[PDB]
């Protein structure tokens, strides 16, 4: 297996239960077990977890934010340093987003051509387009490349949703052709397209048909987790995911809380990313099977139990709630490091329980058991 | 008081009980409460406690090791950086030793002139003598200067003890004259002489007479804590301290354990220094009123009590034995920092209880109470 050839991108489904699937994506830099959670990476420095720590939590792939990497230190500099894998100290697969969401979310010109913007960090002028985004993701050397699309706001008028979806599909074809124009990228990386259409079923169908006609290695459901509430996100997923090709991975970008993930897998999603484990860890919040906890709470000052008494992570094998409480209350960076490591490992253990329960044909029961306990909050 | 003149060196005894004294040494950089414990300083870097942390433990004065400072970064470099107070970030009094003990303890030439040695750190050649030692301590800018003497080994033949004591007294006069030759040093610093004579009463008397004839600001009892055992050290102190001038401070160099300190104050010692609080802290050992403890012991893994339940230090206000146990077992530098801070603060609280009990005329009872509990070890 270590001495055997590695494919560019091969998705295999090993077991199904309803709309949920479990399987593997094989790529040249490693195997991704699905459903998969991708932690959001940053530069390999003393301020973040070590890459070996992130791998030991169970992560098979991480996400890079193209927009931030463009602004500092820049894509040309990362390429000169050997690419994102060398820059981040991570030798397994990396998915990069297109950079387009943070352009809107965080602007000199805007048209069907693409966008121009100035950096808040130094005032430098930057440009993004389907062609430029794919080029930058090539310079970063990422393994999964996201097509460049146009985000529709929330809430969105049906006219604005139609306009952004249609532009996104023209940009999806441009993304496809730019990716295919570069032999080194097309033979070694994969390209995902992004379905849009807001909450409107007919627009989602139009979008799915357009992406399937272009053809991609995987398909993301875009335009969700932007403030719509879980009920609505689930309702959109109910009809949107069946529209995508069944035999390719389905990616829900930027989701999310543990119960978001469970419900999305019930609806056919294979891949997830979120900053939540890290943001929560830095803020003194831990995920547990009994719901999130705020470790600063007085009730934890003498609690000798680990953050979660069923969590297998390296933190919970050693550190008590009481001592992580002490570290966080003192502002010691070790406290935030430990809670971040635990939160990412908890997410990976959630994904593993999901994969195991699908394989054993008991995922619907797992999801019900999970919700009953997570929302009772007997922590 | 803040707007009033400061004397070069003024020792006042406020209260006595038997041979024990409590009082103050006023100097230009601050007041030293006696009996005093001097922590042993190092360079103000990320590897040591912050100077403000050392001050907050209660220390009024710290000790600098002239030998180590000569070898790295060198006395001329420290002077160029503004002196030891600027180098160490410590603006209160500093006592420096002469460098002579580490010459023996850690050698190109040796005679009545002085010594020449090579540095293990770089092979550089270095020279020490009464004149050179005082000159180097002037470059360091220390407030209390130790005369340069010759250490007698332990055990020592009565002939070797006589020979080293007599050479030390000739060197004490040379130290006196070198110190007095430098107006800037003589007007702003103080000079201590060192009694020698090993375990032999007549040699100790000869030494005391010689030092009193020369005249010093304070008098150290040298040649102890070099392997002789507490009973013997106490026996030597019994007759040696009364030989020194009563109205000047008495300094027992390199002592020691808490029970060494208590017994030495019972015998007339006013000043102490030891690396023990730091060495123990780095090795996971804490001093307590119930004797030392090894925090790595399994019995502490769930112990929510502080290192010492009567200690007022900043560490014991916040951190449990259980969490310091966790930090030390993990090799986190914070663990060693906390135990070092607690150990130095414990030493200062020992000195404060000694001072208060002398002032109240209950020091003999304090010493008996202290020993009964420290040696019972009901920790
Ligand atoms: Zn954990
Ligand atoms: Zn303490």
């Amino acid at each position: 297996a270590q001495e055997t050839d590695r494919p560019r991108f091969s998705f295999s489904i090993a077991a199904r239960e309803g709309k949920a699937r479990t399987g593997t994506i094989e790529m040249k830099r490693g195997v991704i077990r699905t459903p998969a959670f991708m932690p959001v990476g940053t530069a390999a420095t003393v301020k973040a977890l070590k890459p070996e720590t992130v791998r030991a939590t169970g992560a098979d792939i991480i996400l890079g934010n193209t927009y931030h990497l463009m602004l500092r230190p820049g894509a040309e500099r990362i390429a000169k340093l050997g690419g994102l894998h060398s820059f981040m100290g991570w030798d397994r697969p990396i998915l990069t987003d297109s950079g387009g969401y943070q352009v809107m979310s965080l602007l000199t010109k805007q048209s069907e051509e693409g966008v121009t913007f100035k950096s808040h960090l130094d005032g430098s002028r930057h440009m993004l387009s389907p062609e430029r985004s794919i080029e930058i993701q090539h310079l970063l050397g990422s393994d999964i490349v996201m097509a460049f699309d146009e985000s529709t706001p929330y809430p969105a008028t049906p006219s604005r949703a139609a306009s952004s979806m249609e532009r996104s599909m023209r940009w999806a074809k441009r993304s496809r052709d730019a990716f295919d124009s570069r032999k080194e990228q097309a033979e070694n990386a994969a390209l995902f397209g992004i379905q849009q259409g807001s909450v409107f079923e007919n627009l989602r169908q139009q979008s799915a048909d357009a992406l399937a006609e272009i053809g991609f290695d995987g398909y993301a459901v875009g335009g969700l987790a932007v403030g719509e509430g879980q009920d609505e996100m689930f309702r959109v997923l109910d009809f949107s995911v069946p529209m995508l090709p069944d035999d390719k991975p389905h990616y829900l970008m930027g989701v999310g809380k543990p119960d978001d993930i469970v419900g999305a897998v019930e609806r056919g999603i294979d891949m997830f990313d979120s900053v939540l484990p890290t943001r929560s860890g830095r803020n003194g919040q831990a995920f547990t099977w009994d719901g999130p906890i705020n470790i600063r709470n007085a009730r934890f000052s003498e609690d000798l139990k680990p953050l979660d008494s069923e969590c297998h992570c390296a933190v919970c094998q050693k550190w008590s709630r009481a001592c992580i409480h002490a570290l966080i209350r003192a502002g010691e960076i070790l406290g935030a490091m430990l809670m971040t490591e635990h939160n990412i490992a908890f997410y990976q253990q959630l994904m593993q329980k999901i994969r195991d329960s699908i394989s054993e044909g008991r995922f619907s029961q797992f999801a019900q058991d999970f919700r009953a306990r997570y929302f009772a909050r007997n922590s």
